[PDB]
């Protein structure tokens, strides 16, 4: 499932989590203030840690494209949740008038 922005928003109201799967790097350049930092190879390595567990998990990376070409990684990862993946990264959330954190 993608999910636009504005849906994403709604779910975090709500409890849902906003896994950020980039590196450290790009996170402290500009993030979501609302997601959870865990790149994709560490959760890859050692799994989804249990603080970042919920019943409605959204992943989102920068463009749309890693989360696309990781989605059955993904989808393990966070199972048995709800699992979505945020339409065109945080440039969607950008594109989408929603805030974001510059360094
Ligand atoms: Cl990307
Ligand atoms: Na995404």
């Amino acid at each position: 499932t993608t999910i636009s922005p504005h849906d994403a928003q709604e779910l975090i109201a709500r409890g849902a989590k906003l896994i950020d799967i980039r590196d450290a790097d790009e996170y402290l350049r500009e993030h979501i203030p609302e997601a959870d930092l865990a790149p994709l190879s560490v959760l890859e390595q050692s799994g989804l840690p249990a603080k970042l567990r919920h019943e409605q998990i959204i992943f989102h990376d920068q463009a749309g494209k890693r989360t696309s070409n990781n989605a059955d990684k993904l989808a393990a990862i966070a199972a048995p949740a709800e699992i979505f993946l945020l339409e065109d990264g945080i440039d969607g959330w950008k594109k989408a008038g929603l805030p974001v954190a510059v360094n």
